[PDB]
């Protein structure tokens, strides 16, 4: 009834796992991507999926029921998705100039924590949301593109709040069990940033 | 009540325009925007400002009823929001270059008519839904720009049912009578393409 096409490593596709599990929908996982198929019918984007995932199965909402926290929840979800072009330069650039896009990284997520986060445990409050899972990526991915191109970017010294969420995340149980093995999505980013140079 | 902090030539304002409007909605017209000021709180970015008026006014709506129908339309809403690399090229771009620009716009607004619109007469059907606010920039300011540029884009012989669709767009009495000037619009334009060589 369900079925995800995806990969073992793709960020996007996780996104997809972590909501579909959080919904408790049953789903195949077969191994450009993610795309899920419902019913016959696909569904491609992560972003758009996701939102079809919480319009689709409402129980354990995902996204507030306030229209004002509802833009300000999108509003966040499309900044993360713009700030991309800061992300590859961890994969292009090396020595002073990777030092500078690690900068340029942290201003972007300091941004997020202020802003996006504040005093709150996650971007959903007391629990996960759809803005939490966006930015999940910045969790063990970000991780591995850290320890690929030697640069340090998520620090608690420098984002104490937005490190202190990194770690809650990573911890809960839903994607604490549903997460890409650490040495394998390291070697997968090393792999990608000797081919992009 | 509500406040749109906008300009007289932004495509991005105009969608705001069009979908307060298409509510009922009054505003104070405050001439990087649209933001949309609601009750001295502000929402940026159209795309989000769009989902706000939707969820806010829900009355003559703006995106379909079933979770399917409402992810493909914020899928094409997202397919045009990405293309957007296209269409930089016909200001920047000369000669040799920029008819290849202009035929690299026309396959991106060919798998938008084929996939997209179909035999509908709008986005939304039997009138305009977001999709179509979403797609209106590729109505009189594309018709700028192509003027601009001296390239042709947007013609009936290699788009019949999409240049069918920008003619039936720009006569919705909505939309004609909130609209730029084109000489004004076109002047705008031509100083862009100055600007950018
Ligand atoms: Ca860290
Ligand atoms: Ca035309």
């Amino acid at each position: 009834d369900v079925k995800l096409h995806g990969s073992w490593v793709s960020p996007f596709n996780y996104r997809v796992i972590w909501a579909l599990k959080l919904k408790g929908v049953e789903f195949e996982h077969i191994v450009k991507i993610p795309v899920l198929v419902h019913g016959g019918k696909p569904i491609a984007e992560s972003l758009v999926i996701l939102e079809y995932i919480e319009e689709t199965w409402p129980e354990n909402p995902l996204l507030p029921t306030d229209p004002y926290e509802r833009a300000m929840a999108r509003f966040w979800i499309q900044y993360g998705a713009t700030k991309t072009a800061a992300f590859g330069a961890l994969f292009r650039a090396s020595g002073e100039e990777l030092e500078k896009a690690a900068k340029e990284v942290v201003e972007v997520l300091r941004v997020l924590e202020e802003q996006g986060l504040g005093d709150k445990k996650f971007f959903g409050g007391d629990s996960i949301n759809l803005v939490d899972i966006s930015f999940g990526l910045f969790t063990c991915w970000l991780e591995a593109i850290e320890e690929a191109a030697g640069v340090k970017v998520l620090e608690p010294s420098t984002l104490p709040r937005l490190h202190a969420w990194a770690q809650n995340f990573i911890e809960v149980p839903l994607i604490k069990e549903n997460i890409p093995d650490y040495d394998k999505l390291l070697l997968h980013m090393k792999g990608v940033r000797e081919k992009m140079m």
